[PDB]
């Protein structure tokens, strides 16, 4: 597989190619992740909670590398994003857990568009 | 099981009480559903076209009967609906499949909220 490193400087991977139909800004998909800082500490998983996440594509309610990253996939699709800071929490951080300009590993698997 | 007439006029009938998070008005929920008419023609399954069913529970986008019989469900759970015909598509009727005045039978599974 490929990485591509976008305009924003965001980076993707497809590990797995979806089969089922593609992901569009303006629908709301559901995903599993998990989430990672570039040491390899887990600060999330969806997975761990049993409860997959919802989120309309495209929407501005999520960090800008998700919005950006999650689009092109395909329903059973498994992809890695490389989040830079100023696509994920910045200078800010969030809830104690991820450091202020923290690069963000996700990986994302689509479920349902 | 038991079965619940509502003020409205909603029937609905928990098959399977679920063992997880309950529905709320304001959420956005995911479900697979069949629709039937009244003489057992299916007229719908989310199952067979593969596609869970997402929509904003109480956001007044889906029949009368649905944004007020799925409020309370669990995860996990199986609820029938036998949804009047104003609480339904009524005199007007939908895509030439349902008929006008059709009461409708719906059994729906909850995945996620
Ligand atoms: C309002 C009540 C809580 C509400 C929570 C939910 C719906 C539950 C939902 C599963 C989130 C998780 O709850 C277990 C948990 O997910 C993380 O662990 C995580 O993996 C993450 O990074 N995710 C979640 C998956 C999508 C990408 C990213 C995100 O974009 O998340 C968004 C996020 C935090 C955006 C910030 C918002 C503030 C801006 O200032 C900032 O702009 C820089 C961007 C989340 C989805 C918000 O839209 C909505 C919420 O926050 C965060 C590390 C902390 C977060 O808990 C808060
Ligand atoms: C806009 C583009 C299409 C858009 C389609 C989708 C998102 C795909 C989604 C799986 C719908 C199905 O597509 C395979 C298909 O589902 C049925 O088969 C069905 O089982 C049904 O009854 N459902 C769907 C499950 C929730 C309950 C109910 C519904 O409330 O559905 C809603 C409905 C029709 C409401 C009418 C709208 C008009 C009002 O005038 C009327 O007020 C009386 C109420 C649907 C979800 C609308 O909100 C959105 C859409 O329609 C209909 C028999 C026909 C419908 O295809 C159209
Ligand atoms: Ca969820
Ligand atoms: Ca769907």
């Amino acid at each position: 597989s490929t990485v591509v490193t976008t305009e924003s400087g965001l980076k993707y991977e497809d590990l797995t190619e979806g089969s089922g139909a593609e992901a569009r800004a303006g629908q709301t998909v559901s995903v599993h992740y998990t989430g990672w800082l570039t040491d390899g500490q887990k600060f999330d998983s969806s997975k761990d909670r049993n409860d997959p996440f919802a989120f309309v594509l495209g929407g501005g309610m999520v960090i800008k590398g998700w919005d950006e990253g999650v689009q092109g996939m395909k329903v059973g699709g498994v992809r890695r994003l490389t989040i830079p800071p100023q696509l994920g929490y910045g200078a800010g951080g969030a809830g104690g857990v991820i450091p202020p300009n923290a690069t963000l590993v996700f990986e994302v698997e689509l479920l349902d568009v």
